[PDB]
């Protein structure tokens, strides 16, 4: 195989508002002959071309001849754009040197089509809404008004809608990931075994998964259950290490998670029912005769989980576990804790805060065993309304809070917030005895889509645990893949500007995705549907922010370089010191949040080495290869510092700074930004 | 596994495990597991064999 020509281009990068970056073209000859090659670029009015070599053409080169061919351009649009360049060799031009054959094969002219991405100005976000219309052989309609424009940015706000009932899950690329006994700290054993348990339910039920690896996961669990035998308490409770703390209770998330799968896993190796009923009588002894018991919870415990330590939600955690054992007075006990939860549910009905984490998981499952849970099918709609989500996930930002207290969507819990929410939400969806064809099924299919789209089994997710929990969603949907859905649904999408696009859904459009956008600055979405069964349609309004925002209590102490380039060798190598700590770190969840990215045309080499070196008393040495993660440590203020440099990939650049800031410390206050750009420019 | 054992010594000793859970701690789990073992063997109607 051989070709006497090839193109080396400039992969620009997700680039900045100033679109004048550097773009060149370098065509090189490997055949020993000299050949002329005319060159031009197929352009369009979508961007503002500026000719550098306006008057003279990059003309003619020979064997191993080097020529840079670059132009200037300052586009107006945003998004993926492909530049179509062409280069052709002609005949009868023996004047560059002595001779030009210029007779190639059917690959006559050289052309390249380079899709370059451009990042819009400022920081990107959205604000979606959630809407449900389900007539029973009739018609229901609603209006959605989409307006929150404070401190707008020019030409960023757009939107779209969709609805789905997806079947046809792709494949199993990401189901393969592994970890082992913590070399560093045994405290991580809790977050080890908490997800490894339900791998039992994932072997056959998927039909796509690789059950070899979960069959090995149960091999690890054959030691895990002995660790639990060693992590138990004599009285019946559980902790990180076990007994010698007698008169006290322990966390119930992991024991409630694991007791049902000990009941399903008492087949391979025998665990007696004594081990279940001792935990049970431990659950039974703590209940008062009249009162909803007190339980002071240690909040921000890195070993166990990150939460809010609301003792009533723990009183509900015991009872989701009680719901399994078929004792029939146990169900009156879960009714008592359901009255405590009814306190919590009125707190939810106010719609201000119930921590948005726990009752979500428990309300469905408590009644999903019984079979009269249409009330819970109704509250799961309210759970679905509580999300600023992508088409399948949540990314970053609650809309425009005037109200100070918000429960849990942009807390220091930062596994990107989509997985640990959507997982328990799907657990809530499809535990139903009756045919769940109604909106819960459709939303479950909405969740499964991006889970199937994750075609990377790395394990270097935005988080580190939650890739384990993401495989709950695809897996439990394996049995729910069989259903009956598709009706005389005729959807109508209208807005103020005399526009009306019609849509329809059936059993063959059950899996069809409808994407349609509108560019109007007003936002209004009146809908009208028909048919039978209940299905949920979703919105998404993408828009950038942060042209220039004020300073705020957070202290991102970033230092770029010694105050300027002011020299011919700078603008390439300059180490950026960052020293950061929000003093607010009190009792939310393990240190999870960080974002640090590269500005447009700068590549990291040594930063990787430094981060590999960094460790603050405890560490996971997690990485993204454009970011850095050394944060997981105990409750402490008193920041540290660093320095990391780059190299110049972009020779020329227009003026606007790139910035990489995520910031979540407490809910009452403003979310506390702090910034400083790059001075060399 | 699927068989019972003599009850003279366990019946003799369970009450004094309840009296002897003061010096060194035996949990009530150890009592109630023997108890549920005593409870599982009873038929609904018959005097078990
Ligand atoms: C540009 O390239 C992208 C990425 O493959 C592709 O999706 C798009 O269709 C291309 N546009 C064309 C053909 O100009
Ligand atoms: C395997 O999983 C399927 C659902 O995917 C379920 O219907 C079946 O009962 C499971 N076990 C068997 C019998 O194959
Ligand atoms: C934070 O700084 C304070 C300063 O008084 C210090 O007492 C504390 O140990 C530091 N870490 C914690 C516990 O937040």
């Amino acid at each position: 195989a051989f070709q006497p020509f090839f193109v080396e281009l400039t992969m620009p990068y997700s680039v900045i508002r100033g679109e004048a970056f550097t773009l060149k073209a370098t065509v090189l000859n490997y055949l020993p002959k000299c050949i002329r090659v005319s060159v031009q670029l197929e352009a369009s009015p979508a961007f503002l071309a500026v000719p550098v070599e306006k008057e003279q053409a990059p003309h003619c080169i020979c064997a191993n001849g080097r020529q840079t061919v670059s132009w200037a351009v300052t586009p107006k649009s945003l998004g993926n754009v492909n530049f179509t360049v062409s280069a052709e060799a002609l005949e009868s031009q023996e004047l560059c040197g002595t001779e030009v054959p210029s007779v190639p094969e059917h690959g006559r002219k050289d052309t390249v089509i380079k899709p370059l991405l451009v990042e819009p100005e400022g920081l990107e976000k959205e604000t979606t809404f959630n809407s449900l219309l389900c007539p029973s052989g009739g018609e229901v309609s609603e209006e959605l008004s989409l307006k929150l424009p404070p401190n707008v940015v020019e030409e960023s706000a757009r939107a779209s809608v969709s609805v789905l009932g997806d079947i046809l899950g792709s494949a199993m690329q990401n189901t393969q990931n592994l970890l082992q006994m913590p070399y560093g700290c045994g405290e991580q054993n809790m977050v080890l075994f908490a997800p490894n348990i339900y791998v039992l339910d994932y072997l056959n039920e998927t039909q796509q998964l690789t059950p070899e690896i979960k069959s090995k996961a149960i091999g690890y669990l054959n030691t895990g259950y002995q660790r639990q035998l060693n992590y138990k308490h004599y009285d019946g409770s559980y902790s990180t290490f076990g007994e010698r703390y007698g008169r006290n209770q322990g966390n119930t998330w992991l024991t409630a998670f694991v007791l049902k799968t000990f009941a399903q896993a008492r087949a391979y190796i025998f665990i007696d029912e004594a081990h279940i009923t001792q935990a049970l009588i431990w659950l039974s002894q703590r209940q008062k005769d009249n009162g909803c018991f007190r339980s002071s919870g240690s909040l921000l415990n890195n070993a166990i989980k990150g939460g809010v330590e609301d003792e009533v939600t723990l009183s509900a955690y015991i009872t989701i576990a009680l719901l399994e054992i078929p004792l029939t007075v146990t169900h009156p006990v879960v009714r008592n804790a359901l009255f405590c939860l009814e306190s919590a549910w009125k707190t939810a009905q106010e719609g201000d805060h119930g921590s948005h984490v726990y009752t979500k998981a428990l309300l469905a499952y408590a009644f999903a065993l019984a079979g009269n849970q249409d009330k819970r099918k109704e509250v799961l709609k309210s759970l679905n309304e509580e999300a600023v989500k992508k088409d399948n996930s949540v990314h970053w930002e609650r809309p425009q809070k005037p109200k100070a207290p918000v429960g849990h969507f942009y807390e220091p819990q930062a596994p990107s917030a989509e997985v640990e929410m959507t997982s328990y939400v799907l657990l809530a969806y499809l535990t139903a005895q009756p045919a769940p064809t109604s909106e819960d099924l459709t939303s479950a299919t909405n969740i499964v889509k991006w889970i199937t789209k994750q075609q990377n089994a790395q394990g270097g997710f935005s988080s580190t645990q939650d890739t384990v929990v993401a495989l709950h969603a695809l897996s439990k949907y394996g049995a729910a893949t069989f259903t009956r859905t598709g009706k005389a649904a005729q959807v109508t999408i209208q807005s103020s500007g005399t526009f009306s696009s019609k849509f329809q859904v059936d059993n063959n459009n059950r899996l069809l995705l409808q994407q349609v956008s509108l560019p109007e600055l007003p936002g209004e979405y009146s809908m009208k549907v028909t048919g039978e069964g209940c299905v949920y349609l979703q919105t998404s309004l993408k828009y950038n922010i942060l042209p220039e925002k004020e300073e705020f209590p957070f202290a991102l102490g970033v230092q770029t370089l010694p105050q300027t380039c002011d020299e011919p060798k700078a603008h390439t190598s300059f180490q950026i010191s960052l020293s950061v700590s929000y003093t607010g770190s009190r009792s939310a969840s393990n240190m999870a949040i960080v974002d640090v990215k590269m500005v447009s045309g700068f590549i990291p080499l040594k930063p990787t080495v430094k981060m590999l070196e960094r460790s603050n008393h405890v560490s996971r040495t997690e990485v993204s290869s454009n970011h850095v993660l050394i944060y997981l440590d105990k409750v402490s203020n008193q920041t540290l510092s660093l320095f990391f440099t780059v190299l110049q990939d972009v020779p020329v650049r227009d003026l606007k700074p790139a910035i990489v800031k995520v910031y979540d410390y407490y809910e009452t206050d403003e979310f506390a930004i702090a910034e400083y750009n790059a001075p060399c420019s």
